[PDB]
């Protein structure tokens, strides 16, 4: 127990005002009582709610010499235990617990899900706290306010635009169940209002929430200097330094254009879709990512006519079967896709005018991989082909953070390779970019920074899932990734179609929707993949989630007993195998 | 050992043709492919499969003296192994497999759920099954087809009406997102006939399955008369014995109606409503089951004045917190409530009017537990009061099987006091009353019998929903049983409210929806009941019933990263205790 004690000096040296504690000590309610008397921030850790609460105890005997707990440091300097505090009178106590060195214990660059959480954790843990978030404007000049890529152009817009789409054929189906439906045109100003208005009211709650933390939200960019201190420029165009003890890079990635004439000039991207003042009109989307099928998928439904330009494959890391049954389900509803092929140049003949509601005609030229050239008219050009992260014009070369394909490098505690600059979210090259590991990996950084805490962030069995308009949700591996790494003579996949009973009266297409389990015949038979498409992916798939961090096997599907009538039963019930041929 | 020896000499005496095998062998798949050749139905179990599968290589070596496989048994009489089969000849060898001291190896009196799964799996291992299904109607004279409860009167109807009500609903939200809609009348003919063509389509498939399995349906009642002879009568009247060495009951439940004037006279039940010829008009439920509450609720939202009569409180049985914000919901959004109050009678005052609409006029009047009565008008009158079970004239008193409060009372093994006597379904005592456990039941029945292995059901953990206008699933215990159970300072209970981002644009009431765990904190933190209240409740809730049987702590739910955007993530986030006081 040589150097996990050194790294909890480290823990209590870069924490603020600190508490060891347990729960049924009557010694230290009293010291906490009174720094709450006082408003003294603190983070407290309690022992009897850790298996190795033990350990902590034998740690902090070498730290401190001391053998009891409460012992409280502040900003690493030991104040003592509990008779050590009521030795510091009223004032001198306040005065002593905010010295610092530096103006902020933390600065976080970037206010997406994960700066968010992050701040909003430290603050209640006694951090002083600064939050950079500033929005650099797209091309053709669209902003939003506080909380980031999920909240303004991201998981919140676009999941309600499915929603709209879903209520179309939501509504074709209510004929079949005996209401007669006019259902008339879909107004797309009337429904991006309803979207921006929820989104103002996360940016107001977000930038209310920073502020009863007591978190410094500062809307101005983030660019390192050094390890402690970090250049802020802000609307009005000032620079101003301010120091800090931690840096956290929280910047997220933003949308790629692909180099060719007239992209930036005349497309639009995830960025400015959420926000556009009429109906697109004719789209065509670049891409075959989630985003941009997403995007096709309920653009179609809404009414337009939409066609997808695929250089390759749908989904690259999405497993196969399941990226080809989205894209047929997709291709069945009217989205068009053209595939293999890669734009070319875009130009504009017509243009978007305010003063007669009529949209803009461009016209995009590609390569067909065999050659024949591709030529077309459209009112948009949505590229959705990926995205890259912030990491240029932050400081990280004056610092010498390492990188990998864009990606800020970092350990299983998400710090890099300078010991006080970390990295999450979407920025990391850890998991996933996915809103809810953004915020874990906020949460339980804001308990090691600031509470001592041993607490990790776990990126395996991560779920997932694709608005598509067909749903499809998934967790663990693909099919194709399990063969590999396991090798066929050890995997199994139980499948199975299955048809919603929400589908039969209006005589929706069965053998459509699908389920189909990875299982590791040579680990008693773990489940080691989880793949569903159909309605209500999300949900289905949420709950298995745990299941497989347990460890779930195909014995303990077949022992749960189903809940009827649902999707989700069908899993509790796989019977036929892929390697038998029998028919799913 | 030697009880357990005895036991498989059991199931090998009253199995059919019987073959202990292992998949590494041709040795067994050269006897098994003779089988197939010769049209011998069998029913196999291969012992690599079991984790056990050591001892029952053994169990054989105390009863036949072998210790190799394949191992052969026609109902109980041993052939031998790979050469003792490869004699015989082709003929006085299909002479052995088809005598029989009986009509049927097995006979199922009862064609639901239960029944069905069980003939089906049966017959695939080797089974002669014969399975009688009979529907005694209504008082009102209506009656349906093969399938049992759920297939006719039961979840299948109940949830298609309900995705009825729940499109109503879904039709406004569409507006809010930018749909000029708008939503027609409901056309109740329409509706149940749309309805009614899927459950034919169910009675049909379960009839084609049953003779593409060789099962001998009997459209016929069931009745005991000795252990191994059942009497039945058809449509005409004509009674023919039929002899077995194994009977079935899986006769189900059927509605119970209150002994008062003019119940079964002008009243309905579930049995009826799923195939009106009317609209239902102004309606009453009486009773409080979740089989009330959700008729009441999908009948509101078509359109109907629609009160509900409760003796005491909703969902007997059920976590009454839920039950409060089950309630609570269903009546701020159109449902009557009159509570606490009983029927008295029921007499007519118009009746039915061909067909100038004129739909009976009843009146029912009641007593309010305090006494003051009730005294109203309705064109509909529901009793939803209870199901009880179908053990009386089947015969039971004829061999004696032990019944309490109507249930035939049932071992692990699903077996009764007579050894050749089970019962699967709802007349069991063992379970909930839910169509998945009388399919799992009866399927590993089937393989007890006719496979010797030695799975059985499991009836801790079975997640349920009920389907009111906003849903409710759950599973394990309520908050009230597991104080009970382990006392208040030993249980912890996490909750929140939460807001479908479905809900946000079309602004339903927040803080509805409702999510809770129960946790015990003395048997390290394990999630010991769950409960959620909100849209696709069912979808939901599944998933965690599997993660429950892998003893599921409040630990692994926070490990466990949620799906953004959905409703089930909210509990992966979980954070305020009921105990601390805090806001939810
Ligand atoms: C169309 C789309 C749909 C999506 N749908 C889902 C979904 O359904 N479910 C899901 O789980 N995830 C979804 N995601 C991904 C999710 O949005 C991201 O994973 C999540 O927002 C990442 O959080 P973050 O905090 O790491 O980065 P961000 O949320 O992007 O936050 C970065 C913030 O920092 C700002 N910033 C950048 N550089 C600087 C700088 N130098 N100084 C100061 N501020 C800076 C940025 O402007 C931004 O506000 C979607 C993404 C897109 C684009
Ligand atoms: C309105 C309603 C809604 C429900 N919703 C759900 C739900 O959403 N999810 C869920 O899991 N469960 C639900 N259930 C319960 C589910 O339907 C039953 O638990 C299931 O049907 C029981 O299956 P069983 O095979 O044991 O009996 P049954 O399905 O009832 O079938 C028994 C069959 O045997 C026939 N029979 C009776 N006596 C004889 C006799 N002497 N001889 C020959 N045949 C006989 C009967 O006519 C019947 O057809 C619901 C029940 C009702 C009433």
């Amino acid at each position: 127990s040589a150097e996990q004690v050194e790294k909890l000096r480290n823990k209590i040296n870069n924490a603020a005002v600190l508490v060891f504690a347990k729960s049924f000590c009557p010694y230290c309610k009293k010291v906490m009582e009174r720094f709450n008397n006082l408003k003294i921030p603190f983070g407290y850790l309690d022992l009897d709610l850790k298996k190795n609460g033990s350990d902590y105890q034998k740690m902090l005997q070498e730290i401190t010499g001391r053998t009891t707990v409460p012992q409280v440091f502040f900003r690493g300097e030991f104040i003592g235990g509990c008779d050590d505090v009521m030795a510091i009178d009223d004032d001198t106590i306040v005065k002593k617990a905010n010295e610092m060195k530096y103006d902020y214990d933390m600065v976080i660059i970037g206010g997406g899900s994960g700066g968010l959480a992050l701040a909003k954790e430290s603050a209640k843990s006694g951090a002083k706290v600064a939050l950079l978030d500033f929005v650099v404007p797209t091309p053709m000049g669209t902003t939003w306010g506080l909380g980031g890529t999920c909240v303004n152009v991201g998981c919140i817009p676009k999941k309600l635009m499915h929603q709209a789409a879903l209520l179309n054929h939501y509504m074709e189906d209510a004929k079949s169940f005996g209401w007669d439906v006019d259902k008339g045109p879909h107004d797309w100003v009337k429904m991006v209002e309803g979207i921006q208005d929820h989104i103002h009211a996360l940016n107001f709650g977000y930038r209310s929430s920073m502020m009863n933390a007591n978190v410094k939200y500062l809307n101005a960019l983030g660019e390192i200097v050094d390890p402690h201190t970090i250049k802020t420029t802000n609307k009005q165009g000032i620079v101003k330094n301010i120091t800090t003890n931690t840096i956290i890079v929280a910047t997220g990635e933003r949308p790629r254009y692909p180099p060719i004439p007239g992209a930036k000039e005349y497309g639009i991207t995830s960025d400015d879709l959420f926000t556009l003042d009429h109906n697109p009109g004719k789209t065509l989307c670049v891409g075959a990512s989630y985003v941009s099928l997403e995007c096709a998928g309920f653009l179609s439904s809404i009414g337009c006519d939409v066609t997808v330009m695929v250089r390759s494959i749908f989904l690259r890391g999405f497993d196969q079967q399941m990226a080809g049954l989205i894209s047929d389900y997709i291709a069945k509803y009217g989205v068009k896709f053209v595939r293999p092929c890669v734009p070319t140049s875009v130009r504009c003949l017509e243009e978007y005018d305010p003063e007669s509601g009529k949209l803009a005609i461009y016209e995009v030229e590609g390569k067909h991989e065999d050659g024949t050239p591709f030529k077309d008219t459209f009112n948009t050009v949505l590229f959705a082909v990926g995205r890259d992260p912030c990491t240029t014009n932050i400081g990280l070369q004056n610092v010498d953070v390492k990188t990998t394909n864009g990606r800020v490098v970092v350990d299983d505690e998400e710090r890099t390779n300078v010991p006080n600059i970390y990295a999450i979210g979407d920025v990391s090259n850890a998991g996933y970019q996915l809103t809810p590991l953004a915020i874990q990996a906020g949460k339980n950084l804001a308990r090691r920074l600031y509470t001592a805490d041993d607490c990790r962030t776990d990126y395996t069995n991560v779920p997932t899932t694709v608005f598509t308009p067909l749903e499809y949700g998934c967790i663990g591996l693909s099919e194709e990734n399990a063969i590999s790494k396991f090798g066929e003579d050890n995997i199994e996949v139980f499948h199975s179609y299955f048809q919603p009973l929400e589908w039969t009266v209006p005589h929706r297409p069965d053998n459509t929707c699908y389920a189909k389990l990875i299982i590791n015949k040579q680990d008693d038979n773990r489940v080691v993949g989880f793949h569903v498409f159909g309605p209500n992916a999300g949900e289905v798939t949420q709950g298995y989630a745990v299941a497989m961090h347990l460890g779930a096997r195909k014995e303990d599907f077949d022992r749960t007993i189903g809940i009827h009538p649902t999707c989700s039963e069908t899993f509790t019930t796989l019977r036929v195998t892929k390697s038998s041929g029998a028919s799913a």
